[PDB]
DNA sequence: AGGGAGCTTCCAGGGGGAAACGCCTGGTATCTTTATAGTCCTGTCGGG
């Protein structure tokens, strides 16, 4: 089954009909990141109503609005939040009535996508790319091993789609954080070009040889790695194909070689519009420099 | 060194400094997931600027919205999306112009959050806890085996 | 030991005083509506 069960037009009824959607002004979005910041400073993971509103006085202080209403604000805030499913209310009796409250995976990653300082590590994806190619070579043995309906699932299935898939979908996410610093890069060097494009030469090599550097060794290693994951892919589609099949199995191996095939073009792609821009600044640079002779 | 290396005051006016917001209306939100949806079903993670214009205009039927101006709603919108930091684009000479786009980290985690169906599973929770065992193992004997 | 009356102590009853609760009025926040003006597009025409 496609992670995506409907087509675009059935999605697009579906939406129109549950009227999803979502607003985080500067001030709402600084209080989720107040809450984050605050629940991962906590020994439990939960936060009392009080605890919030408090949080909340400190962003409106930090913003420098007026002291009136603000317990109001709060709970409009805390229920607008509750309201877009950034939280999870619990309401126990044993509790005399105090609710208790949890970021939702939402909330977490909104959060986490502006609080946390993600910087792409090649030591991080050479692990991340271990742990993977043990998890399917466990797979892929378990799978030539054979067995019934419960071994394929528990050993085979199981591990593909809650542990493999989650790994190539946290490989791709990596892979978007580095596309979002090539363009702040490009950005940067117009600037020192802006400034002082005579002393900004060296300045400009030295950002566009890091960043090759750090695009050819991430290619360097999915290379090494991608040749491994996929045979061990295709064992499991041989072993699954010898054991008379699962459609399950053969449609999930199926979609992570389509996702690893993705994540291994995606390398390729960025070095050749990384050349691009290099080639085209050096011949700047020279026209700049060089052709002026007086 | 903290994940959050700022207290909240200190982000709170970080966040004031950089003003970033999100606004998600039904037809944007639609859109989005139409794009999400799309780039899952291709080989290259990539989209060209015709191919987003022709999913506006799906979503534009879908919300049996008037045909006047869909390739300026449609720029309108990836505009929109580019300047709130959901869609990467690419400008290359060597592609004559042409445009590539690429869903950010955010735009992917706010797509999938309402098309992804998420349900709760042990035999995952089994295999990570076993995972995760094998590899705290093997940092505790290199650990022990000091260096 | 039983029965009644006196002294002494504690509870019951009265009276005052203010707060709290309940209700209304207006203010403050929030949201919507309404209008205006922009911005861009589209169309037409004419000219090149």
């Amino acid at each position: 089954m496609s992670e995506y069960s409907q087509t675009v037009p059935e999605l697009v009824s579906w939406a129109r009909k549950n009227d999803f959607s979502i607003s985080l002004p500067v001030e709402r979005l600084a209080f989720l990141m107040a809450i984050a910041v605050l629940n991962s400073e906590r020994l439990d993971g939960e936060m009392s109503e009080g605890e919030l509103i408090d949080a909340f006085r400190e962003v409106c202080k930090g913003f420098e609005q007026t002291a009136e209403s603000v317990a109001v604000r709060a709970n409009n805030a805390i229920n607008d939040m509750v309201r877009q499913k950034l939280l999870n209310r619990f309401t126990s009796e044993l509790a005399d009535g105090n609710a208790i409250y949890r970021l939702t995976p939402l909330g977490i990653s909104i959060s986490d996508y502006y609080i946390r300082q993600r910087e792409f590590s090649t030591l991080r994806l050479s692990m991340q790319l271990s742990i993977v190619a043990n998890e399917l070579h466990r797979a892929a043995e378990a799978a030539e091993e054979g067995g019934d309906e419960f071994h394929w699932h528990r050993n085979v299935f199981a591990p593909l789609k809650y542990s493999v898939a989650e790994i190539f979908d946290s490989i791709d996410m990596s892979q978007r954080l580095m596309d979002e610093q090539q363009n702040f890069v490009k950005e940067d060097i117009a600037a020192l070009l802006n400034q002082d494009w005579q002393a900004a030469i060296a300045n400009c090599e030295q950002l566009l040889s890091e960043t090759s550097g750090t695009l050819r060794e991430l290619q360097d290693t999915l290379e090494a790695a991608g040749d491994k994951l996929q045979a061990n892919l295709l064992r499991i589609q041989d072993a699954n194909m010898g054991s008379g099949g699962s459609e399950l199995v053969d449609k999930l191996v199926f979609d992570l070689q389509s996702k690893l095939d993705r994540i291994i073009s995606w390398g390729q792609q960025a070095i050749d519009l990384w050349i691009g821009y290099d080639r085209h600044v050096h011949k700047f640079i020279r026209t700049a420099i060089d052709m002026d002779k007086n």
